[PDB]
Protein backbone atom coordinates (compact mmCIF):
# COMPACT_ATOMS: atom_id res chain seq x y z
CA UNK A 1 0.00 0.00 0.00
CA UNK A 2 0.98 3.37 -0.71
CA UNK A 3 -0.10 5.52 2.29
CA UNK A 4 1.52 2.92 4.75
CA UNK A 5 5.12 3.28 2.80
CA UNK A 6 4.49 6.92 3.54
CA UNK A 7 4.11 6.20 7.07
CA UNK A 8 6.93 4.18 7.42
CA UNK A 9 9.34 6.43 5.71
CA UNK A 10 8.26 8.53 8.27
CA UNK A 11 8.89 6.25 11.15
CA UNK A 12 12.03 5.89 9.51
CA UNK A 13 13.40 8.99 9.31
CA UNK A 14 12.26 9.19 13.82
CA UNK A 15 14.49 6.52 13.87
CA UNK A 16 17.34 7.49 11.91
CA UNK A 17 16.76 4.80 9.92
CA UNK A 18 17.47 7.01 6.34
CA UNK A 19 17.90 4.32 3.89
CA UNK A 20 14.70 2.63 4.99
CA UNK A 21 13.30 5.75 4.55
CA UNK A 22 14.77 5.64 1.17
CA UNK A 23 13.33 2.72 0.01
CA UNK A 24 10.03 3.68 1.01
CA UNK A 25 9.73 7.04 -0.95
CA UNK A 26 11.66 5.13 -3.85
CA UNK A 27 8.30 3.11 -4.10
CA UNK A 28 6.04 5.71 -3.53
CA UNK A 29 7.80 7.81 -6.26
CA UNK A 30 8.03 5.12 -8.76
CA UNK A 31 4.44 4.73 -9.43
CA UNK A 32 2.89 7.02 -12.43
CA UNK A 33 1.80 9.65 -9.34
CA UNK A 34 3.08 12.77 -8.86
CA UNK A 35 3.73 13.13 -4.96
CA UNK A 36 2.47 15.72 -2.13
CA UNK A 37 4.42 18.33 -1.23
CA UNK A 38 4.82 16.27 2.13
CA UNK A 39 6.08 13.26 0.43
CA UNK A 40 8.32 14.76 -1.54
CA UNK A 41 10.26 15.89 1.15
CA UNK A 42 10.30 12.95 2.53
CA UNK A 43 12.15 11.94 -0.62
CA UNK A 44 14.48 14.78 -0.40
CA UNK A 45 15.32 14.38 3.39
CA UNK A 46 15.87 10.70 3.09
CA UNK A 47 18.44 10.90 -0.16
CA UNK A 48 19.87 13.91 1.75
CA UNK A 49 20.54 11.82 4.98
CA UNK A 50 21.85 8.81 3.16
CA UNK A 51 23.98 11.29 0.41
CA UNK A 52 25.15 13.21 3.52
CA UNK A 53 26.56 10.45 5.60
CA UNK A 54 28.66 9.17 2.47
CA UNK A 55 29.95 12.39 1.65
CA UNK A 56 30.94 12.89 5.32
CA UNK A 57 32.65 9.51 5.43
CA UNK A 58 34.60 10.69 1.85
CA UNK A 59 36.05 14.26 3.24
CA UNK A 60 37.09 12.21 6.27
CA UNK A 61 39.29 9.23 4.09
CA UNK A 62 40.14 12.18 2.13
CA UNK A 63 41.95 14.20 4.88
CA UNK A 64 43.69 11.31 6.42
CA UNK A 65 44.37 9.83 2.87
CA UNK A 66 46.42 13.56 2.00
CA UNK A 67 47.97 13.10 5.71
CA UNK A 68 49.58 9.62 5.19
CA UNK A 69 50.62 10.54 1.64
CA UNK A 70 52.54 13.52 3.41
CA UNK A 71 54.81 11.38 5.63
CA UNK A 72 55.94 10.11 3.01
CA UNK A 73 57.18 6.09 3.08
CA UNK A 74 54.19 4.59 3.86
CA UNK A 75 52.49 3.60 0.15
CA UNK A 76 51.14 0.26 0.90
CA UNK A 77 48.84 2.39 3.94
CA UNK A 78 48.23 4.74 0.93
CA UNK A 79 46.87 2.25 -1.33
CA UNK A 80 44.41 0.91 1.89
CA UNK A 81 42.95 3.98 2.15
CA UNK A 82 42.70 5.01 -1.46
CA UNK A 83 40.66 1.89 -2.32
CA UNK A 84 38.90 2.30 0.90
CA UNK A 85 37.76 6.26 -0.44
CA UNK A 86 36.67 4.22 -4.05
CA UNK A 87 34.77 2.05 -2.05
CA UNK A 88 32.68 4.86 -0.33
CA UNK A 89 32.59 6.93 -3.86
CA UNK A 90 31.60 3.62 -5.41
CA UNK A 91 28.27 4.06 -2.92
CA UNK A 92 28.10 7.87 -3.81
CA UNK A 93 28.14 7.00 -7.01
CA UNK A 94 25.35 4.12 -6.48
CA UNK A 95 22.96 6.87 -4.47
CA UNK A 96 23.42 9.30 -6.85
CA UNK A 97 22.55 7.40 -10.01
CA UNK A 98 19.31 6.21 -8.02
CA UNK A 99 17.81 9.09 -7.23
CA UNK A 100 19.28 10.26 -10.73
CA UNK A 101 16.88 7.47 -12.58
CA UNK A 102 14.37 7.94 -10.18
CA UNK A 103 14.23 11.75 -10.99
CA UNK A 104 14.80 11.41 -14.78
CA UNK A 105 12.09 8.65 -15.20
CA UNK A 106 9.77 8.80 -13.05
CA UNK A 107 9.42 12.31 -11.23
CA UNK A 108 10.79 14.86 -13.68
CA UNK A 109 8.34 13.59 -16.47
CA UNK A 110 5.02 13.48 -14.27
CA UNK A 111 5.59 16.70 -12.83
CA UNK A 112 2.45 19.20 -13.43
CA UNK A 113 2.93 22.35 -11.54
CA UNK A 114 5.75 24.47 -11.13
CA UNK A 115 6.98 23.96 -8.12
CA UNK A 116 7.32 20.40 -8.39
CA UNK A 117 9.00 20.80 -11.73
CA UNK A 118 11.89 23.12 -10.05
CA UNK A 119 12.09 20.84 -6.90
CA UNK A 120 12.80 18.10 -9.49
CA UNK A 121 15.37 19.90 -11.41
CA UNK A 122 16.58 21.20 -8.13
CA UNK A 123 17.38 18.06 -7.04
CA UNK A 124 19.11 16.84 -10.14
CA UNK A 125 21.61 19.33 -9.76
CA UNK A 126 22.22 18.37 -6.82
CA UNK A 127 23.13 14.81 -7.05
CA UNK A 128 25.24 15.46 -10.13
CA UNK A 129 26.70 18.71 -7.86
CA UNK A 130 27.47 15.70 -5.63
CA UNK A 131 28.96 13.68 -8.26
CA UNK A 132 31.40 16.37 -9.47
CA UNK A 133 32.41 16.40 -5.79
CA UNK A 134 34.27 13.68 -6.05
CA UNK A 135 35.11 12.66 -9.22
CA UNK A 136 37.72 13.73 -11.99
CA UNK A 137 38.54 14.24 -15.59
CA UNK A 138 35.50 13.65 -18.40
CA UNK A 139 33.31 12.11 -15.37
CA UNK A 140 33.71 15.22 -12.99
CA UNK A 141 33.30 17.88 -16.68
CA UNK A 142 30.00 15.79 -17.32
CA UNK A 143 28.24 15.86 -13.83
CA UNK A 144 29.20 19.23 -13.83
CA UNK A 145 27.63 20.68 -16.73
CA UNK A 146 24.62 17.85 -15.88
CA UNK A 147 24.60 19.83 -12.61
CA UNK A 148 24.96 23.58 -14.38
CA UNK A 149 21.75 22.84 -16.89
CA UNK A 150 19.68 21.11 -14.43
CA UNK A 151 19.50 23.96 -11.93
CA UNK A 152 19.80 26.47 -15.25
CA UNK A 153 16.45 25.17 -16.02
CA UNK A 154 15.17 25.16 -12.37
CA UNK A 155 16.11 28.64 -12.21
CA UNK A 156 14.11 29.52 -15.79
CA UNK A 157 10.80 27.57 -14.33
CA UNK A 158 10.84 29.10 -10.62
CA UNK A 159 11.84 32.60 -12.06
CA UNK A 160 8.72 32.51 -14.26
CA UNK A 161 6.51 30.09 -11.76
CA UNK A 162 7.42 30.96 -8.40
CA UNK A 163 7.14 33.89 -6.00
CA UNK A 164 10.44 35.05 -5.00
CA UNK A 165 9.99 33.95 -1.29
CA UNK A 166 8.81 30.69 -2.06
CA UNK A 167 11.37 28.27 -0.11
CA UNK A 168 11.68 25.83 -3.26
CA UNK A 169 13.35 29.26 -5.49
CA UNK A 170 14.92 29.97 -2.30
CA UNK A 171 16.66 26.96 -2.00
CA UNK A 172 17.29 26.43 -4.99
CA UNK A 173 19.54 30.05 -5.27
CA UNK A 174 21.16 28.33 -2.23
CA UNK A 175 22.14 25.25 -3.70
CA UNK A 176 22.75 26.67 -6.82
CA UNK A 177 25.02 29.28 -5.49
CA UNK A 178 27.13 26.71 -3.76
CA UNK A 179 27.52 24.85 -6.89
CA UNK A 180 28.74 28.13 -8.16
CA UNK A 181 31.27 29.24 -5.66
CA UNK A 182 32.24 25.14 -4.47
CA UNK A 183 32.06 23.46 -8.04
CA UNK A 184 32.50 25.85 -10.24
CA UNK A 185 34.88 28.08 -8.45
CA UNK A 186 32.87 30.82 -9.64
CA UNK A 187 32.39 33.76 -6.86
CA UNK A 188 31.23 36.43 -8.69
CA UNK A 189 28.62 34.09 -9.91
CA UNK A 190 27.89 32.91 -6.59
CA UNK A 191 27.69 35.97 -4.34
CA UNK A 192 25.55 37.70 -7.41
CA UNK A 193 22.97 34.90 -6.95
CA UNK A 194 22.86 34.76 -3.54
CA UNK A 195 22.50 38.23 -2.89
CA UNK A 196 20.04 38.62 -5.63
CA UNK A 197 17.70 36.17 -4.38
CA UNK A 198 17.91 37.22 -0.92
CA UNK A 199 17.00 40.61 -1.76
CA UNK A 200 14.12 39.66 -4.25
CA UNK A 201 12.84 37.28 -1.04
CA UNK A 202 13.27 40.71 1.22
CA UNK A 203 10.84 42.79 -0.73
CA UNK A 204 7.46 40.13 -0.53
CA UNK A 205 8.60 38.98 3.02
CA UNK A 206 6.14 41.75 4.47
CA UNK A 207 3.11 39.85 2.14
CA UNK A 208 3.55 36.90 3.75
CA UNK A 209 1.63 34.42 6.51
CA UNK A 210 2.95 33.60 9.76
CA UNK A 211 4.02 29.78 8.15
CA UNK A 212 4.98 30.94 4.85
CA UNK A 213 7.35 33.97 6.38
CA UNK A 214 9.08 31.39 8.67
CA UNK A 215 9.68 28.94 5.15
CA UNK A 216 11.51 31.77 3.20
CA UNK A 217 13.03 33.57 6.40
CA UNK A 218 14.69 30.11 7.22
CA UNK A 219 16.70 30.07 3.99
CA UNK A 220 17.24 33.42 3.65
CA UNK A 221 19.13 33.02 6.70
CA UNK A 222 21.20 30.31 5.25
CA UNK A 223 21.82 32.10 1.94
CA UNK A 224 23.10 35.30 4.26
CA UNK A 225 25.20 33.01 6.14
CA UNK A 226 27.13 31.65 2.60
CA UNK A 227 27.48 35.18 1.66
CA UNK A 228 28.95 36.07 4.82
CA UNK A 229 31.24 33.56 4.76
CA UNK A 230 32.31 33.80 1.21
CA UNK A 231 33.05 37.32 1.63
CA UNK A 232 35.30 36.86 4.05
CA UNK A 233 36.98 33.76 2.37
CA UNK A 234 37.73 36.41 -0.44
CA UNK A 235 39.80 38.76 2.12
CA UNK B 1 46.20 -9.60 5.85
CA UNK B 2 45.41 -9.60 9.59
CA UNK B 3 46.81 -5.65 10.51
CA UNK B 4 45.24 -4.44 6.86
CA UNK B 5 42.17 -5.73 9.05
CA UNK B 6 43.09 -3.62 11.84
CA UNK B 7 43.72 -0.67 10.08
CA UNK B 8 40.83 -0.71 7.71
CA UNK B 9 39.15 -1.10 10.85
CA UNK B 10 40.64 2.04 12.22
CA UNK B 11 39.52 3.62 9.07
CA UNK B 12 36.02 3.04 9.18
CA UNK B 13 35.63 4.25 12.91
CA UNK B 14 37.51 7.45 11.82
CA UNK B 15 34.75 7.15 8.82
CA UNK B 16 32.00 6.44 11.29
CA UNK B 17 31.07 3.20 9.39
CA UNK B 18 30.89 0.76 12.13
CA UNK B 19 29.13 -2.21 10.18
CA UNK B 20 32.78 -2.38 7.94
CA UNK B 21 34.57 -1.54 11.27
CA UNK B 22 32.81 -4.89 12.71
CA UNK B 23 33.39 -6.76 9.46
CA UNK B 24 37.29 -5.78 10.17
CA UNK B 25 37.50 -6.68 13.86
CA UNK B 26 35.00 -10.17 13.52
CA UNK B 27 37.87 -11.36 11.03
CA UNK B 28 40.33 -10.32 13.19
CA UNK B 29 39.04 -11.71 16.23
CA UNK B 30 38.24 -15.06 14.35
CA UNK B 31 41.76 -16.17 14.37
CA UNK B 32 42.77 -18.66 17.25
CA UNK B 33 45.39 -15.23 18.44
CA UNK B 34 44.09 -13.40 21.03
CA UNK B 35 44.05 -10.28 20.21
CA UNK B 36 45.94 -6.99 21.57
CA UNK B 37 44.72 -4.26 23.99
CA UNK B 38 43.77 -1.76 20.83
CA UNK B 39 42.56 -4.71 18.89
CA UNK B 40 39.98 -5.44 22.07
CA UNK B 41 39.17 -2.07 22.20
CA UNK B 42 38.39 -1.37 18.56
CA UNK B 43 36.42 -4.52 18.78
CA UNK B 44 34.29 -3.06 21.96
CA UNK B 45 33.77 -0.18 19.65
CA UNK B 46 32.69 -1.11 16.60
CA UNK B 47 29.88 -3.52 17.64
CA UNK B 48 29.15 -0.17 20.56
CA UNK B 49 28.48 1.68 17.77
CA UNK B 50 26.69 -0.66 15.76
CA UNK B 51 24.26 -2.06 18.56
CA UNK B 52 23.69 1.39 20.26
CA UNK B 53 21.89 2.86 16.89
CA UNK B 54 19.59 0.09 17.25
CA UNK B 55 19.07 0.75 20.74
CA UNK B 56 18.44 4.16 19.58
CA UNK B 57 15.75 3.69 16.91
CA UNK B 58 14.40 0.78 19.00
CA UNK B 59 13.58 2.92 22.04
CA UNK B 60 12.11 6.02 19.55
CA UNK B 61 10.15 3.70 17.54
CA UNK B 62 8.95 1.93 20.99
CA UNK B 63 7.97 5.46 22.47
CA UNK B 64 6.04 6.42 19.33
CA UNK B 65 4.00 2.72 19.54
CA UNK B 66 3.00 3.41 23.04
CA UNK B 67 1.94 7.30 22.21
CA UNK B 68 0.04 5.93 19.09
CA UNK B 69 -1.79 3.41 21.32
CA UNK B 70 -2.83 5.95 23.72
CA UNK B 71 -5.04 7.32 21.07
CA UNK B 72 -7.15 4.56 20.79
CA UNK B 73 -8.71 4.69 17.25
CA UNK B 74 -5.51 3.85 15.14
CA UNK B 75 -5.07 -0.43 15.11
CA UNK B 76 -3.94 0.03 11.34
CA UNK B 77 -1.46 2.54 12.31
CA UNK B 78 -0.20 0.50 15.77
CA UNK B 79 0.49 -2.67 13.48
CA UNK B 80 2.54 -1.03 11.37
CA UNK B 81 5.03 0.65 13.79
CA UNK B 82 4.74 -2.95 15.93
CA UNK B 83 6.09 -4.94 12.90
CA UNK B 84 8.36 -2.39 12.82
CA UNK B 85 9.92 -2.27 15.94
CA UNK B 86 9.97 -6.33 15.54
CA UNK B 87 12.17 -5.66 12.07
CA UNK B 88 14.37 -3.34 14.36
CA UNK B 89 14.59 -5.97 17.45
CA UNK B 90 15.21 -8.77 14.94
CA UNK B 91 18.61 -6.49 13.60
CA UNK B 92 19.61 -6.20 17.37
CA UNK B 93 18.90 -9.87 17.86
CA UNK B 94 21.02 -10.87 15.18
CA UNK B 95 23.93 -7.84 15.64
CA UNK B 96 24.04 -9.84 19.88
CA UNK B 97 23.69 -13.25 18.67
CA UNK B 98 27.15 -12.74 16.72
CA UNK B 99 29.50 -11.07 18.90
CA UNK B 100 28.00 -13.59 21.53
CA UNK B 101 28.98 -15.93 19.11
CA UNK B 102 32.42 -14.77 18.57
CA UNK B 103 33.21 -14.97 22.19
CA UNK B 104 31.72 -17.91 22.74
CA UNK B 105 33.82 -19.84 20.17
CA UNK B 106 36.76 -17.60 19.63
CA UNK B 107 37.70 -15.22 22.64
CA UNK B 108 36.85 -16.21 25.86
CA UNK B 109 38.22 -19.66 25.06
CA UNK B 110 41.69 -17.90 23.61
CA UNK B 111 41.78 -15.51 26.22
CA UNK B 112 45.12 -15.94 28.80
CA UNK B 113 45.26 -13.01 30.29
CA UNK B 114 43.01 -11.81 33.46
CA UNK B 115 42.45 -8.65 31.86
CA UNK B 116 41.50 -10.16 28.50
CA UNK B 117 39.18 -12.45 30.79
CA UNK B 118 37.27 -9.90 32.61
CA UNK B 119 36.55 -7.70 29.32
CA UNK B 120 35.32 -10.58 26.93
CA UNK B 121 32.78 -11.98 30.00
CA UNK B 122 31.88 -8.42 30.58
CA UNK B 123 31.24 -8.19 26.80
CA UNK B 124 29.07 -10.79 27.37
CA UNK B 125 27.19 -9.46 30.20
CA UNK B 126 26.73 -6.53 27.80
CA UNK B 127 25.00 -7.91 25.25
CA UNK B 128 22.82 -10.73 26.55
CA UNK B 129 21.45 -7.45 28.66
CA UNK B 130 21.19 -5.56 25.55
CA UNK B 131 19.43 -8.92 24.48
CA UNK B 132 17.06 -8.66 28.12
CA UNK B 133 16.25 -4.90 27.15
CA UNK B 134 13.10 -6.16 24.57
CA UNK B 135 12.56 -9.66 24.92
CA UNK B 136 9.79 -10.60 26.94
CA UNK B 137 9.11 -13.78 29.01
CA UNK B 138 11.43 -16.83 28.71
CA UNK B 139 13.20 -15.15 26.31
CA UNK B 140 13.83 -12.35 28.71
CA UNK B 141 14.39 -14.62 31.64
CA UNK B 142 17.45 -16.67 29.99
CA UNK B 143 19.05 -13.30 29.09
CA UNK B 144 19.26 -11.94 31.74
CA UNK B 145 20.29 -14.86 34.12
CA UNK B 146 22.99 -15.23 31.12
CA UNK B 147 24.24 -11.60 31.76
CA UNK B 148 24.24 -12.05 35.19
CA UNK B 149 26.17 -15.05 34.97
CA UNK B 150 28.79 -13.71 32.49
CA UNK B 151 29.14 -10.36 34.53
CA UNK B 152 29.41 -12.29 37.97
CA UNK B 153 32.60 -14.24 36.34
CA UNK B 154 34.04 -11.15 35.64
CA UNK B 155 33.96 -10.15 38.75
CA UNK B 156 35.27 -13.13 40.34
CA UNK B 157 38.01 -12.63 37.85
CA UNK B 158 38.41 -8.73 38.19
CA UNK B 159 38.52 -8.86 41.89
CA UNK B 160 41.04 -11.41 41.92
CA UNK B 161 43.81 -10.10 38.97
CA UNK B 162 42.77 -6.61 38.44
CA UNK B 163 43.62 -3.47 40.64
CA UNK B 164 40.88 -1.46 41.87
CA UNK B 165 41.73 1.44 39.39
CA UNK B 166 41.75 -1.12 36.22
CA UNK B 167 39.92 0.53 33.70
CA UNK B 168 38.11 -2.94 32.66
CA UNK B 169 37.48 -3.40 36.34
CA UNK B 170 36.04 -0.42 36.65
CA UNK B 171 34.16 -0.28 33.35
CA UNK B 172 32.56 -3.96 34.26
CA UNK B 173 31.29 -2.12 37.84
CA UNK B 174 29.52 0.44 35.87
CA UNK B 175 27.90 -1.76 33.45
CA UNK B 176 26.94 -4.73 35.79
CA UNK B 177 25.65 -1.65 38.60
CA UNK B 178 23.77 -0.83 34.94
CA UNK B 179 22.66 -4.20 35.01
CA UNK B 180 21.09 -4.40 38.34
CA UNK B 181 19.46 -1.15 38.05
CA UNK B 182 18.07 -1.12 34.66
CA UNK B 183 17.08 -4.76 34.21
CA UNK B 184 16.89 -6.35 37.37
CA UNK B 185 15.72 -3.45 38.76
CA UNK B 186 17.46 -3.55 42.14
CA UNK B 187 18.66 -0.34 43.11
CA UNK B 188 20.82 -1.67 46.44
CA UNK B 189 21.92 -3.84 44.31
CA UNK B 190 22.95 -1.29 41.76
CA UNK B 191 24.03 1.55 44.28
CA UNK B 192 26.29 -1.18 46.30
CA UNK B 193 28.94 -1.67 43.92
CA UNK B 194 28.93 1.27 42.00
CA UNK B 195 29.56 2.94 45.17
CA UNK B 196 32.44 0.23 46.32
CA UNK B 197 33.86 -0.05 42.87
CA UNK B 198 34.20 4.05 42.88
CA UNK B 199 35.68 3.82 46.41
CA UNK B 200 37.86 1.06 46.07
CA UNK B 201 39.27 2.83 43.20
CA UNK B 202 39.45 6.07 45.42
CA UNK B 203 41.96 4.10 47.23
CA UNK B 204 44.73 3.85 44.64
CA UNK B 205 44.05 6.28 42.67
CA UNK B 206 47.45 8.57 44.23
CA UNK B 207 49.57 5.24 42.91
CA UNK B 208 49.01 5.77 39.44
CA UNK B 209 50.72 7.34 35.96
CA UNK B 210 49.41 10.30 34.47
CA UNK B 211 47.49 7.76 31.63
CA UNK B 212 46.72 5.40 33.97
CA UNK B 213 45.00 7.90 36.37
CA UNK B 214 43.32 9.35 33.20
CA UNK B 215 41.58 6.39 31.80
CA UNK B 216 40.19 5.25 35.98
CA UNK B 217 39.07 8.88 37.10
CA UNK B 218 37.17 8.60 33.09
CA UNK B 219 35.16 5.84 34.51
CA UNK B 220 34.90 6.42 38.08
CA UNK B 221 32.77 9.48 36.82
CA UNK B 222 30.92 8.12 34.90
CA UNK B 223 30.32 5.56 37.76
CA UNK B 224 29.30 8.95 40.09
CA UNK B 225 27.24 10.61 38.04
CA UNK B 226 25.13 6.95 37.78
CA UNK B 227 24.82 7.14 41.43
CA UNK B 228 24.27 10.73 41.43
CA UNK B 229 20.86 9.99 38.88
CA UNK B 230 20.12 6.95 41.06
CA UNK B 231 20.19 8.61 44.42
CA UNK B 232 18.15 11.39 43.26
CA UNK B 233 15.55 9.09 41.46
CA UNK B 234 14.75 7.02 44.46
CA UNK B 235 13.94 9.99 46.59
Amino acid sequence: SREDSVYLAKLAEQAERYEEMVDSMKAVASSGQELSVEERNLLSVAYKNVIGARRASWRIVSSIEQKEEAKDKSEHQVKLIRDYRSKIETELTKICDDILSVLDTHLIPSATTGESKVFYYKMKGDYHRYLAEFSSGEVRDKATNASLEAYKTASEIATTELPPTHPIRLGLALNFSVFYYEIQNSPDKACHLAKQAFDDAIAELDTLSEESYKDSTLIMQLLRDNLTLWTSDMS
